[PDB]
């Protein structure tokens, strides 16, 4: 119709916080919160593509697979990927509809299972850098600081396989959840896609997806708005130019806020378009130019 | 976009004595794919569904290792997981065959929720075997398809659509909140419901068995070819089917509610079934 299309990137912390159970209920509960915050964007008349993360979820599922002779064959990590999609996407769907219905907007919303393409010869296959699963001291389990997660390969996304449909599903004004966990990692090679055991960075695949669709906005929701430097002589970002943080990101100043910034930098670089990192709460607000790290065409 | 639209609900050997590791399934799907692709080059618009059982049963088994600092998940969520994995299987399958026929194009899987009646007798009588055999769960009757208006859309634009895998997350609605209920709906009944709602030109349920037969291994034997709606609700009302049972139930309700041909056919012969050179083709009058 007439709304500008926004691509939003919900955190995995936004369903299973570091210190929270991992129970279905527990998770669903937090997702009904988000649902309600995303709804405000739809209400305001924007198009929504909803994407999210996977940490908590893909990690849980593979732990289980690895308890692996309760008569039951162990599924590859890409498959677990397959599985988290069915999951989170089920949760996000059901909530995005509850909210709709709650509003007497009886309406329309799907979840597409996505594959993302990657280079098998990517370096992250011989270097598992990316946290997965849950927390606890003590293949390799790694620091992180807050508590010794598992790590998997994490190679670059290159092509959303399913973009054509998502695209279609937006042109027909459908609120689409897709690319959860940034897509089931696969590789083309010889006219046949097949799946590689990895987990792709939500913020890069959401970046890649944004440019692919040519969205009017890239919005990565967090729980922590902007980025700081806590010290006496601090400054955290609001509206800033693609001049200023191409530069400021290069001063090293960016653990968790890094690939975030990197992704927003990429989108905003290649489409002229504004990109936003905000706390989930203030989502709608940042679209009106009233807060958040909006990084701009410059 | 001139293609008539055909709603096909795949078997269990679409992914399968044999079990069950990932490579093993992938191939059996790869094989149904190539079959389903034939139909899409013939021109029909295709809506592809299937089953959970083995896949959802076994996802469910793994949650029963309920302690590996990882929390067990209700049936309906293993349900979602199934759709993730099965839909990811067919999804990739087709894409490859599309590429192979140099037809680079469009196919998705939508994760699908199905409304059921919280009061359905099957929530007390758990009679559909999942993972002599038989972890057997409740199997109630599918009322509405939640993602219907999107699917109907995704076909109006001729995208190949894969949904109602496992007949979709069983759910109940009440007080305008949808929510999951620990169960597993019959693939076939559900894919029928869907097609009739979508008002498809065709429902089709592919077994292994190329055609249904009354009284088995026994002529007096009659493998059924093309029959009238009169004749076989009548033949069903007299127990010639209680395994082929739901299959025959589903088709009957859809020719009934739409006045449209149904087919029951081995996957090997859908295309031919489409062109009236076998199957159980069950038509109105």
């Amino acid at each position: 119709s007439a709304g500008k299309t926004v691509v939003i990137a919900l955190g995995g912390n936004a369903m299973l916080q570091a210190k929270e159970k991992g129970d279905y209920d527990t998770q669903r509960k937090n997702v009904e919160i988000a649902a309600s915050e995303i709804y405000k964007i739809h209400k305001a008349g924007y198009k929504v593509v909803l994407t999210s993360g996977n940490g908590p979820q893909v990690g849980a599922i593979k732990l289980q697979n690895q308890a692996a002779a309760g008569v039951s064959p162990e599924m590859p990590l890409h498959v677990c990927g397959a599985m988290s999609q069915g999951f989170i996407g089920y949760m996000m769907s059901q909530a995005m509809d509850n909210v709709f219905c709650a509003n007497n907007e009886p309406a329309n919303c799907v979840t597409c299972v996505t594959q993302t393409l990657v280079d098998p010869k990517d370096q992250a296959f011989t270097n598992p850098t990316k946290p997965v699963g849950r927390f606890y001291t003590e293949i390799l389990r790694e620091d992180a600081g807050r508590g010794w997660r598992v790590v998997v390969p994490s190679p670059r996304p290159l092509e959303i396989v399913e973009y054509g449909v998502i695209k279609t599903l937006i042109d027909n004004n459908v609120l689409v959840i897709c690319t959860n966990g940034g897509g089931i990692p696969c590789k083309r090679e010889n006219k046949v896609i097949s799946g590689v055991d990895a987990v792709i960075d939500k913020d890069l695949a959401t970046s890649l997806l944004a440019k692919t669709l040519n969205s009017d906005y890239l919005m990565i929701l967090t729980d922590v708005l902007n980025a700081c430097i806590k010290k006496p002589d601090e400054r955290k970002l609001e509206e800033i130019k693609l001049s200023e943080i191409l530069a400021l990101e290069k001063d090293g100043h960016f653990g968790s806020m890094g690939p975030k910034v990197r992704a927003a930098i990429e989108f905003t670089q290649a489409t002229g378009k504004m990109s936003i990192i905000t706390s989930l709460s203030t989502a709608v607000d940042a679209l009106n130019g009233k807060c958040g790290t909006r990084i701009i065409k410059d």
